[PDB]
């Protein structure tokens, strides 16, 4: 029965009718080339549209942005052809649905970059970490990731446009919420973070320079839509990807949600640990974000449903997104409610393949 987890919470332009959300999970199984989502991907979200708010894989906002073999995009007319599909079946069975845009910088590789070239990032430093490619035969392979090339400041515009133009065709394709992907080290991370980010300029140095591309962002993609149809999400607390949030984490995060809040978005979605794990947050941090940050705010990160029932009650968040239940529990909504068992997880098939540890988890 719980108390809050299954009462609506609204959520900028939408009502979501609980508080259990589905974290944006990569899976690797789009059609290449193009990038392409599939059928099976439109089957995967439906049957998992009782949750209060889907959100979606991370997908490519354009050709440069991408890191992963298989990892779907949302700049291309065949792209948007098939998410209207996907977010169509979402919604015929009642659901809700963001798609989460973002740009993998250095966390890629030269081979799946337009024209074999090397990635872009802030600054020219190897990421020291893997990507995930795909072999001759469609399975999904590891590869060290590519040394970047940092933008230029001339450069940076396209990217601001690169993310407005995605956030305008994911409101052609049916979504009813973006969320823009400013944590675990991609793109926008890479210039919040000082380990990442060595430029002279003024996207680098000061946790004012070093917030001013995704903030850019923000304020671009509010304008091409609505304010209350954007989110992001943040993992501005511990190590991510060898990606270090700096000695004044907790300062930096603070400033960067308290601006956040200025524009009046949907929500902040707050990551809080990395899958290997990290310190977990002070209850006085979460009183300090929750305060600086007048909307919805969704935990994740080995959470369970008593933690998100404590915390939703401490009113530190309002709502939780819950990653790995949610690959193997597509009615992960009534199991919680019921407090019926999950199904075991198939940690083999999380990334590539095909049906078998994606579409074939049972409901009650
Ligand atoms: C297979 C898999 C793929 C993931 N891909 C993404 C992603 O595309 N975007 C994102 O922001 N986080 C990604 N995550 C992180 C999840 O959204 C989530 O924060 C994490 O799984 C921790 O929550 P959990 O313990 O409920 O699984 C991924 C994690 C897993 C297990």
């Amino acid at each position: 029965s719980a108390e809050k987890l299954f009462t609506p919470l609204k959520v900028g332009a939408v009502t979501a009718p609980n508080r259990v959300f589905m974290a944006p999970l990569t899976r690797l199984r789009s059609i290449e080339p193009g990038d392409i989502p599939t059928p099976l991907m439109g089957e995967y979200y439906r049957q998992r549209a009782s949750a209060g708010l889907i959100i979606s894989e991370a997908t490519q906002i354009s050709a440069q942005a991408k890191g992963y073999a298989g990892a779907p995009g949302l700049h291309s007319p065949e792209q948007i052809a098939a998410w209207k599909k996907i977010t169509a079946g979402v919604h015929a069975e009642d659901g809700r649905i963001a798609v989460q845009l973002w740009h993998t910088g250095r966390i890629s590789h030269s081979s799946i970059q337009p024209g074999g070239q090397a990635p872009v990032s802030a600054s020219a430093l190897n990421a020291n970490t893997r990507t995930s490619l795909r072999d001759e035969n469609g399975n999904a392979i590891r590869v060290d990731t590519t040394t970047p090339r940092a933008l230029e400041l001339d450069e940076i515009p396209g990217i601001v446009n690169d993310f407005r133009q995605a956030v305008a065709n994911a409101r052609e394709a049916g979504f009813d919420l973006v969320e823009l992907h400013s944590a675990h080290g991609y793109l926008l991370h890479q210039f919040l973070s000082p380990s990442s980010n060595q430029r002279t300029d003024q996207y680098g140095g000061s946790v004012e320079n070093r917030a001013r591309l995704v903030l850019e962002v923000v304020d671009a993609v509010c304008n091409e839509w609505s304010a209350d149809r954007i989110g992001i999400r943040v993992s501005p607390i511990g190590t991510f990807q060898n990606v270090d949030n700096g000695p004044n984490e907790e300062a930096d995060a603070l400033y960067l949600i308290e601006e956040l809040a200025k524009r009046g978005i949907a929500y902040l979605h707050m990551s809080e640990t990395d899958l290997a794990g990290g310190k977990p947050y002070s209850e006085a941090f979460r009183q300090k974000v929750r305060e600086r940050f007048h909307g919805v705010i969704i935990g994740a990160g080995a959470y369970t449903a008593e933690k998100a029932e404590d915390l939703i009650g401490k009113g530190l968040i309002d709502a939780v997104a819950f990653g790995r239940d949610y690959i193997a529990n597509p009615d992960l909504v009534a199991r919680l409610q019921k407090k019926a068992e999950l199904n075991p997880q198939r940690p083999e098939s999380f990334y590539g393949g095909g049906a078998e540890g994606y579409t074939d988890y049972p409901s009650l």
